[PDB]
């Protein structure tokens, strides 16, 4: 003795809201003692992050508990019959990013190790800052099909074709109408539709709308035409 040391903390420098981040904690350095157990407290901004779980490998046992939002107590124990190794991630504390925030602090405090006879030795803490960014989903922008036309006008049927809308984010399919009533809903993989059971020499109105994953529906494109 006397016993000295310090914690290691590894994380990615940036994370987006809705993501988990894995905070790897270990022992950076330890002098004049071997660590069979290692206790530490992870501190975080509870408005920025939420605790999820703690996660370790086979030969480490981890008791992790939340003290209060912002503070997780982690008890790490070797299960190998050997001391915990230094310069390695020993436990991973998984946090859920909750809010856009710049330079959010992550710190390990109240750190100590237990030696072979169960004597406990305080070791120095560590900190790191992390940037949380918005994660936001892309804007769903609704637009009509294009190039809507009858590719074939027969006596008793009519095939219509079209081109996809200008905006395809969250495009799901198309709805088809004849003389002001819905006749079909189809997938976005379809580019053509045949209206069957028509009367010869007869005027019809045909319309199509594009339908989007948010439940929104585009303006309708319309054809009026008479069968052969």
């Amino acid at each position: 003795a006397e016993v000295t040391g310090s914690v290691s903390l590894e994380a990615l420098e940036e994370v987006q809201v809705g993501e988990n981040i894995e905070v790897g904690v270990g022992i950076d350095e330890l002098v004049n003692a071997e660590a069979f157990a290692y206790d530490f407290t992870l501190n975080y901004d509870e408005n920025a992050f939420e605790y999820v779980e703690a996660i370790s490998d086979d030969g480490v046992f981890v008791n992790a508990k939340k003290i209060e939002d912002g503070k997780v107590r982690v008890l790490v124990s070797s299960l190998t019959g050997e001391p915990l190794p230094a310069k390695e991630v020993l436990a991973k504390v998984v946090l859920r990013a909750e809010a856009k925030t710049e330079g959010s602090n992550l710190s390990v405090t109240n750190s100590s190790v237990g030696d072979g006879e169960g004597l406990v030795h305080e070791i120095a803490g560590t900190e790191k800052t992390v940037n949380i960014i918005e994660g936001t989903s892309p804007e769903i922008v609704v637009n009509p099909v294009r190039d809507f036309k009858a590719s074939e006008i027969n006596k008793k049927n009519v095939t219509v074709t079209w081109t996809e809308p200008e905006t395809t984010e969250g495009l799901e399919g198309y709805i088809l109408y004849k003389d002001g009533k819905k006749v079909a809903e189809i997938g976005k993989d379809e580019t053509s539709y045949t209206f069957k059971k028509l009367n010869r020499h007869t005027i019809y109105n045909f319309k199509i709308a594009a339908k989007y994953s948010n439940g929104e529906v585009s303006s309708k494109e319309s054809l009026t035409l008479r069968t052969a």
